[PDB]
């Protein structure tokens, strides 16, 4: 209860990353989101701070084509829709 819940689609993101459980801290999230980023590769080697989800999962879920990491209010309500209120 101090832990949140995600929705089914973003559930099989984080385990397409090794996560094991079904609810999360923040940290957690935000790490294994991490993980994916960095592992699919989902950025410029131009400009870093811009991710590019255009053509996959994230993207879908968080109903973009690309978002800026300095962004952490866009960043948050994107992960919030996400959530099992
Ligand atoms: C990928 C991730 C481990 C990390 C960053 C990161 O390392 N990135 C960004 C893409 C290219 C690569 C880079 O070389 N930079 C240092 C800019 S830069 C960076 N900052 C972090 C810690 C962050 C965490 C929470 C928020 Cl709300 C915003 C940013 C965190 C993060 C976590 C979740 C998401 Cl969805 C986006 C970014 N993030």
């Amino acid at each position: 209860e101090t832990l949140v819940r995600p929705k089914p689609e973003l559930l099989k993101l984080l385990k397409s990353v090794g996560a094991q459980k079904d609810t999360y801290t923040m940290k957690e999230v935000l790490f294994y989101l991490g993980q994916y980023i960095m592992t699919k590769r989902l950025y410029d080697e131009k400009q870093q701070h811009i991710v590019y989800c255009s053509n996959d999962l994230l993207g879908d879920l968080f109903g973009v084509p690309s978002f800026s990491v300095k962004e952490h209010r866009k960043i948050y309500t994107m992960i919030y829709r996400n959530l099992v209120v």
